[PDB]
């Protein structure tokens, strides 16, 4: 029964699993291997939050709650799949019915007005948002692209847009009055607890929150975005943009940032259409329009209103975007633009793809242009320009020469901004904030405005260590330079400065080259490394850690799915990530119109020879470290003989590589002697997945091209599913009897 928990999850991945889980199953099952599944997807995970409204048959293990244990145990195994961070809109809203609609019965959002949209607004919130990972990562990031990819890369290379030194694109941030600018840190001294309280002119205080307990050791700083500097920030953006003769585009982590992002993302949604929204303020405001939910909440609240009332707005809607600079678009076809959903554009995603496309993104029209990339803050605007100013005047890296620059990465305790949300206030009235302990001594405070955003964020001395040291490990290991992207501006980063240079005072230094740098020298040295071809290991925070695993690697391998991310819990568990990416939505938009699934599995390929590892070496079973020594070796395979996902409908999909995987892994395992039970009990496939090759690809292929209906999106009903995740009768057929 040993577990390994291979979790599921939401849109792609989700799809993947009902084809490669069966197969992980029939290979981990006959060397006593347990492979548990647990529910953490966006539907689920609200199935489980209201038991009270759901039936006898209709419940579901509270199971993010059940890992968030498992986390802390050291026989955690866990492989990890990308999973939605759900935002209010379509994602968190458009789930909810899904469900109701024709299944359950949960209940409704938004602006509370009775106790019990009060009691429910706020259980739902904290299903929306990141609520899976922070969870999990109970350990810090270690993200890199392994030997064999990145020399698959380098043979087999993914196009890159053409670069010109003459682009108009560039990235767009705030000057004064940010949270970078405003940043004021403080380290705890003694065990206890802090308040945070407004302090308003009117002499009144405010309590946001009472009680925050905090560790010795712990890093707290506290900032705050401006509304009225970021909405003369935008104005002048939107303005300027107009001259450039570029597209507008924004930017921001309204996911992740459950908080913060979701408000300044409305107030650029506001200063926006702010006439045609200024024109109509109150028939929005009888039907509820929430900006902060984008200006494409507004086209689905008015769908209420009079036939005639409705193409009036509409109309009026229209004008603006003839008086102002054409936004990038999400989807050029259906109108769906960069201002319209929270989620669409995340800036981790966003960018990579925006430098990759030469700098541009697609128009209102349907081609690519010039962006004004919109990264209101500075803590990591600056590491985007650099990249972008490094192009135009370099041109794109070339996949078959770049280097490589991995990360270990802070995270731990949902270490630094992962973990504010709780403690990020919309600010009630002028005044001054302070942050004090159990004594009464004042730790921190600053200045406040009404409509500002206050954020208070800490960062833990155990996983600041685990940290320093994996860091070093890492820079031994290969033997490559590290560099520690920290920031001596920050009050943050320079407190946490302090610690790096005193811990590694407390490892090995001889003969590795580790240095710490700000994120704009550390992107240089890097991309200086990189373009002549030279590796470089990235220490950075929580922040970077991600921005960064999805960026280098998309520009490398094409894909951040693509790589290893290994979560060494601090307890002797294991969190094994699937890729450095996310979901794909669009492509599950492919697979439900031309039965095409062009997810890469490569990221699971790795993450389960990753755990299977992890248990046998733990353990007793050699058996486990064979199937993943073997599993290692026909992902090889997959590699070298160009079994992945190609991009239209034709050859390969996602099963047909599972379907190699499987061909390949059967083989490999049938063919060694270091176990010669499972050689014995793997032969019985091996030679029948030669033999039905041809046909099988031949069935699966026999799938593509037609549309596919799951009832559903993000409850797909089942059973539809495996049958259009599972084509090939005769690869199933030839799986069971093993
Ligand atoms: N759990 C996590 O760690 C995690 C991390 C990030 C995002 N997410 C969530 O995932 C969703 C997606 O966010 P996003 O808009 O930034 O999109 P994303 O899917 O993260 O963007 C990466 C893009 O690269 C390609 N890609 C990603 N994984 C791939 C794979 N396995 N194989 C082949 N190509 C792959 C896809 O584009 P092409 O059309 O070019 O193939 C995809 O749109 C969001 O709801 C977000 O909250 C979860």
């Amino acid at each position: 029964t040993p577990k390994i928990i291979y979790t599921l999850t939401d849109e792609a991945p989700a799809l993947a699993t009902y084809s490669l889980l069966p197969i992980i199953k029939a290979f981990t099952g006959s060397s006593g291997i347990a492979v548990e599944t647990r529910d953490i997807s966006l539907a689920g995970r609200l199935i489980a939050t209201f038991p009270e409204y759901l039936t006898d048959t209709q419940k579901i293990s509270d199971d993010l709650a059940e890992l968030g244990k498992l986390a802390t145990t050291p026989d955690a195994n866990i492989i990890k799949l990308p999973n939605i961070s759900a935002s209010v809109p379509q994602l968190k809203a458009a789930i909810k019915e899904l469900q109701q609609q024709g299944y359950k019965l949960p209940d409704y959002p938004e602006e509370p007005k009775t106790d019990t949209e009060k009691d429910v607004k706020a259980r739902y919130d904290k299903i929306k948002g990141s609520a899976v990972n922070p969870v999990l990562r109970e350990g810090n990031s270690d993200r890199r692209a392994p030997l064999s990819v990145k020399n698959y890369a380098r043979k087999h290379p993914h196009k890159m847009g053409a670069w010109s030194a003459d682009s108009k694109s560039h990235v767009a941030h705030m000057d004064n009055g940010d949270f970078y600018g405003s940043e004021k840190a403080a380290l705890i001294g003694a065990p206890g607890s802090v308040k945070i309280e407004l302090i308003a002119k009117d002499g009144s205080s405010t309590v946001l929150k009472a009680k925050t307990s905090v560790q010795a050791g712990e890093i707290i700083d506290s900032s705050v975005m401006s509304k009225n500097a970021l909405r003369n920030f935008i104005a002048a953006e939107i303005e300027d943009a107009k001259k450039q003769g570029v597209l507008l585009s924004v930017h921001l982590k309204a996911t992740m940032m459950k908080v913060s992002d979701p408000i300044m993302f409305g107030q650029i949604v506001s200063e926006f259409y702010k006439d045609a929204l200024t024109k109509h303020a109150e028939v929005l405001k009888q039907i509820g329009f929430d900006v902060n939910n984008g200006i494409g909440d507004l086209y689905a609240r008015i769908k209420t209103l009079p036939e005639a009332k409705q193409k009036e707005i509409e109309a009026d809607i229209q004008a603006v975007y003839a008086q102002r600079p054409q936004l990038a678009m999400v989807n050029s076809d259906k109108g769906i633009t960069n201002l319209h959903v929270p989620s669409d554009v995340i800036v981790d995603a966003s960018m990579p793809a925006m430098i990759r496309d030469s700098g541009k993104m697609w128009g209102p029209d349907g081609k690519l242009h010039d962006t004004k990339a919109v990264i209101p803050d500075r803590c990591y605007a600056g590491v985007y320009q650099v990249v972008i100013e490094d192009c135009k005047q370099h041109g794109a890296f070339d996949p078959t020469t770049m280097g490589s620059v991995p990360n270990v990465g802070l995270m731990a305790q949902k270490a630094e901004e992962y973990g504010s949300h709780d403690k990020t206030f919309q600010i009630p009235a002028d005044g001054v904030v302070r942050v004090t302990d159990e004594s009464g001594k004042l730790l921190l405070e600053q200045s406040v405005e009404a409509g500002d955003i206050w954020r208070m964020c800490q960062a833990k001395d155990a996983p600041i260590q685990d940290w320093v040291k994996l860091a070093v490990n890492r820079a031994r290991a290969t033997n490559t330079p590290a560099v520690f992207w920290l920031d001596p501006a920050r009050a943050h980063d320079a407190q946490v400065i302090a610690k790096v240079e005193r811990y590694l005072k407390d490892y090995d230094t001889s003969g590795l080259d580790i240095r710490i740098l700000s994120p704009v020298e550390a992107t240089r040295f890097s991309l200086a490394r990189i373009r002549e071809g030279k590796d470089t290991i990235s220490v950075t925070g929580n922040v970077l850690r991600d921005y960064l695993t999805d960026l280098f690697p998309i520009m490398e391998l094409g894909t951040s799915a693509k790589m290893l991310s290994i979560v060494p819990l601090m307890s002797g568990g294991g969190l094994f990530e699937t890729g450095a990416g996310g979901s794909a939505p669009k492509h599950v938009q492919q697979f439900l119109e031309e039965g095409y699934l062009r997810w890469d599995s490569l990221g699971e390929f790795l993450a389960l020879a990753a755990s299977l590892e992890h248990l046998g070496n733990a353990y007793k079973n050699p058996k486990a470290l064979v199937l993943a020594s073997t599993l290692d070796q026909a992902t090889g395979k997959i590699l070298d003989n160009n079994k992945s996902p190609a991009r239209k409908v034709g050859e390969i999909d996602n099963r047909g590589s599972h379907f190699y995987l499987a061909l390949y892994w059967a083989q490999a395992l049938a063919a060694q002697t270091e176990d010669k039970e499972l050689q014995a009990q793997f032969t019985g496939i091996a030679k029948a997945l030669t033999d039905n090759e041809t046909k099988i690809v031949g069935e699966l292929a026999a799938a593509q091209g037609k549309p596919v209906d799951i009832a559903g999106y993000y409850h797909p009903n089942t059973d539809l599913t495996s049958k259009a995740m599972r084509p090939s009768a005769t690869f199933n057929a030839a799986l069971a009897p093993l």
